[PDB]
């Protein structure tokens, strides 16, 4: 028999782990391979297609690797499977060689500030998921009609969440966003965008090609006052990397210019968010400076000057990262949001597994997950050799007997097939309108489609 793998979540770090896995079987005398990939989504491909920016269409192609891996006989898809609620990791880990959970990070970092919960402030987990049609965002519905929105963090989702406020509407139009969001968006409520960073540009968390993006946003100008840039040294932008060297040449670029009539885009350095304030929505926000001071880590930390000023908002996204949500009946690590794991091996067990953001954190770009994956497979390919040598496999038509199982915990799961009628309805209907596609929004319009 082959051995039988349960990938949990259908992102990139899952289909590199399944990819790694069916290599192995391919290069590999003596071994063969089953993978079972059970996704919370009807849909496959995790923040490839419900993160990626709708204005991002050229890195999404990686989804044909993907699919090139799933039409492998070897691999099968089921969707709407919500691993915690329809089956259980402890029944998972009886029915399958290993189990590898590739869950991502679906919750959000919280600032942890007053204010924090009122109608008005979001993070940008449910902004993006949103305006990329995530089903469980689909009534996060923010109100776009105040002049100004602020958005916490510097990473490349703050830049994200910036441009998808302040691009045209009618570029927007023919990208994949949410009916819902462009419908929001028409309007071009938002004036200015203010993007907040609690340490300096030196400690930026943007890469080069998403800031120089910027200067392609027709009616929108990037501000950044010079000011920003004092004590901002070439010098110490090289020590960093080559990244942040680069990060500050556009940077400067961009102070570079003096415009009244525009939208703006603009970066405010070495400044907290303290408190969010209103009359039962945002309506204005505290803000804090800033200095950076070393903390003996080997960095350079943010601590409060003590001074305070207040900006009119009535929009507020954090974007202060992503976060981990317990499965359970596996180990978790709170402050983190990770799976505690060693070489990929989750703590205490001796068959499940984890890769991607759920492992590591979230960070990275889509290709960080490839050697993570890599990784983590090599060890549980390892451990089933172990296994085998000492005749401790378990002892398993076992394919038939699971799918059998997973239909009688979810009989309104997704197979592949019926994915793929999902992926053509929204193709067919975005294609006439030049858009890649019009996305399905809620688990109820999939469900229509995908089960038909
Ligand atoms: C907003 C945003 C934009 C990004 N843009 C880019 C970009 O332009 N370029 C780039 O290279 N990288 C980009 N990234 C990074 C990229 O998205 C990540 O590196 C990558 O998607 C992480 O992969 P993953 O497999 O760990 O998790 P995910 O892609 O999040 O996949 C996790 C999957 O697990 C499923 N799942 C979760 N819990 C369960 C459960 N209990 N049961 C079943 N299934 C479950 C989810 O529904 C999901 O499909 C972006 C990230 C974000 C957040
Ligand atoms: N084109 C691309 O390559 C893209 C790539 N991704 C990538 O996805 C991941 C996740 O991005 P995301 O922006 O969510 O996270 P990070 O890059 O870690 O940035 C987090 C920022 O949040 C900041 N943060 C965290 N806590 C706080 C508090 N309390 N107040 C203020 N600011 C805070 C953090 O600041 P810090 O460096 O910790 O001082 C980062 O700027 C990251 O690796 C990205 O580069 C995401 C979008 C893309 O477009």
């Amino acid at each position: 028999r082959p051995y039988y793998i349960a990938i949990v979540g259908s992102g990139p770090s899952a289909f590199f782990a399944a990819a790694s896995l069916l290599k192995a079987a391919d290069t590999t005398e003596d071994l063969d391979m089953a993978v079972d990939m059970l996704e919370m989504l009807p849909t496959p491909w995790g923040l490839v297609r419900s993160g990626v920016a709708p204005d991002h269409p050229k890195i999404k192609s990686i989804s044909k690797q993907f699919e090139k891996t799933a039409e492998d006989p070897r691999f099968r898809f089921f969707g709407n499977v919500v691993v915690g609620e329809h089956v259980q990791p402890g029944e998972l880990s009886e029915r399958y060689d290993a189990v590898i959970y590739a869950v991502g990070a679906q919750s959000d970092r919280m600032l942890n500030i007053p204010g924090e919960d009122l109608p008005g402030s979001i993070a940008a987990v449910d902004f993006v998921g949103w305006y990329n049609a995530h089903p469980h965002f689909e009534q996060v519905s923010p109100d776009l009609s105040g002049a100004r929105a602020v958005v916490i963090g510097n990473g490349n989702v703050a830049l994200d969440v910036a441009r998808i406020l302040l691009t045209d509407p009618d570029v927007l139009a023919r990208t994949d966003i949410a009916d819902h969001a462009l419908e929001s968006l028409r309007p071009r409520g938002i004036q200015e965008v203010v993007i907040v960073g609690r340490r300096g540009p030196l400690q930026a968390a943007f890469t080069t090609l998403e800031l120089r993006e910027l200067a392609d946003l027709d009616g929108v100008d990037v501000v950044i006052d010079p000011a920003e840039l004092d004590g901002i040294t070439d010098e110490d932008a090289a020590a960093v990397g080559k990244v942040c060297k680069q990060n500050i040449k556009v940077l400067r670029g961009y102070a570079d210019r003096e415009r009244p009539g525009h939208r703006r885009m603009v970066f405010r350095f070495l400044t907290s968010p303290i408190e969010i304030k209103g009359k039962r929505k945002v309506e204005r926000i505290v803000l804090g400076r800033n200095e950076l001071v070393s903390d003996g880590s080997g960095r350079v930390a943010a601590k409060d000057t003590g001074e305070r000023e207040e900006l009119p908002a009535q929009l507020v996204v954090r974007s202060v990262g992503y976060r981990g949500v317990p499965t359970p009946g596996l180990p978790f690590d709170d402050q983190s949001g990770t799976i505690p794991n060693v070489g990929g091996r989750i703590n205490g067990s001796p068959n499940e597994y984890v890769v991607g953001w759920i492992k590591r954190g979230p960070t990275g770009v889509i290709g960080t997950n490839k050697k993570d994956a890599q990784d983590t497979v090599d060890t549980l390919i390892k451990n089933l050799g172990n296994a085998k040598e000492g005749a401790e496999c378990k002892s398993f038509d076992h394919a038939d007997q699971v799918a059998d199982w997973l239909a009688a915990r979810q009989p309104k799961l997704v197979t592949s097939a019926h994915w793929q009628v999902i992926d053509a309805f929204e193709r067919a209907a975005g294609e006439p309108h030049g858009r890649p596609r019009v996305k399905l929004a809620s688990l109820a319009e999939l469900l229509r489609i995908g089960l038909g």
